[PDB]
């Protein structure tokens, strides 16, 4: 059975994480300089520069590097011709229409029974004297949770060992893979798919929770250089 | 004596808001006008023409309106050059640089006994019944709560209720003052300082969290037509 939450905390539904993202066409070596593009265009933000110069996380996100181009995810609320006029006069081509995410309503949740992770791009945790290439639940949880909260302020403390009660991890099989940041950094993390399945007691309230704070991860990235196009995540209900 | 809170609701602080000033040099005959002026300067920005379209709160409001020029307040992380030159192509100067909201860190506030709120322009709430020119405190409060909700996305469901037990307010006198929103229509509200005190019991985290709210207010605006520049005002502590 399912009983519902009256407090101030779990009792009211919480915020969609929402972005845009915009594909660009041109060619850079490395992530390095896809980032450095992107810092570039976007000098007149405040809110970018500070965040840049305390070297805490961007809002945004390299996704989908390759050598003809690559995609920029942001959750700022940004005017798009300005994006495409200043990418322009460095060389690079938007293609298609900006896409607004997320692009279709859910469904309600009852009897989902879990969600399909896909790690795409290879992925780590960092660590003091040494990044962890290797998928552990817990860190995950938080790592999610606090993309939610970068993209959302405001929210309560969750306890990440109270979500944890209520989900299983299992994955058939990880594999690992490079990933090029630069002309002298190359990263070795994990990849492949991670299945979280919900416990039969899990309140009602918290699917619908946890499936946000995916979308929020799928928007920023998991673990280290996530802003450089590393954790990069797709998400399967 | 003081007793903190250990709860995750309460017990953490919330983000302090922040928001950009730009002031701008040019007539225009209403407000209503420097209202579609903004409006046509973000078209390109999804989450305003979204809710244009459903008539919701835009992230801006008109303040400062005058003969010669207004100002627009925003909690949109904004790129600023682009915003003064749309500005421009429109035949609007800005003055200066952008002021970055809230300027200034605030002390501890164990000693605060209250906040003065001056109503600088006409201030109303509206019901179906019709506007209510008239200061309400519950309502003042389920006002600036909304505020900061807007700008802090996550914030979770306070009880007015509750927050009310804990602040009194007072006024020497309250004025009332026409503000002309269009060519046919004026509206009269009321202007003047009001005095929130806090009571002994208050509990600290309150304080904070309740100067917030007023400095969301302060961005948002009190009440009806805030984004056309009612319900101005300026805190004092
Ligand atoms: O990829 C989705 C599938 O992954 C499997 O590990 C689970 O057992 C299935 O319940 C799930 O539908
Ligand atoms: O620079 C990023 C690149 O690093 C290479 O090692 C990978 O094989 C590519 O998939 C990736 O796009
Ligand atoms: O301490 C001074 C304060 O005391 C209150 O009782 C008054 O209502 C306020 O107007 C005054 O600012
Ligand atoms: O249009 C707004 C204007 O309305 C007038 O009625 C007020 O006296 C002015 O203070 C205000 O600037």
């Amino acid at each position: 059975n399912l009983y519902f939450q009256s407090n101030a905390m779990t009792g009211y539904p919480y915020p969609r994480p929402q972005a845009v993202k915009i594909q660009v066409k041109g060619h850079v070596p490395y992530p390095k300089n896809a980032l450095a593009t992107v810092y570039d265009i976007f000098r007149d933000i405040e809110t970018v520069n500070k965040a840049h110069e305390a070297k805490e996380a961007p809002p945004f996100a390299i996704k989908d590097f390759n050598m003809n181009g690559f995609a920029i995810t942001s959750y700022l609320a940004l005017p798009t011709d300005t994006v495409t006029e200043r990418l322009k006069t460095k060389g690079f081509h938007t293609v298609g229409q900006p896409i607004y995410l997320p692009q279709n309503e859910l469904p309600p949740l009852y009897g989902l029974k879990g969600v399909t992770i896909q790690f795409r791009t290879p992925t780590a945790f960092k660590y003091n004297t040494g990044y962890v290439p290797e998928f552990y639940g817990p860190v995950f949880i938080k790592s999610i949770t606090e993309s939610y909260r970068r993209i959302i302020p405001g929210c309560p403390e969750f306890s990440t060992s109270d979500i944890l009660k209520y989900i299983r991890f299992t994955a058939t099989d990880l594999q690992k893979g490079k990933y090029r940041l630069t002309e002298e950094l190359m990263v070795t993390g994990f990849k492949g798919k991670v299945y979280l399945q919900f416990k039969l007691s899990t309140p009602p309230e918290l699917k619908l929770l946890i499936l946000y704070f995916l979308e929020a991860a799928s928007i920023c990235g998991v673990g280290m250089k996530k802003a450089w196009g590393m954790g990069d995540i797709y998400i399967t209900i």
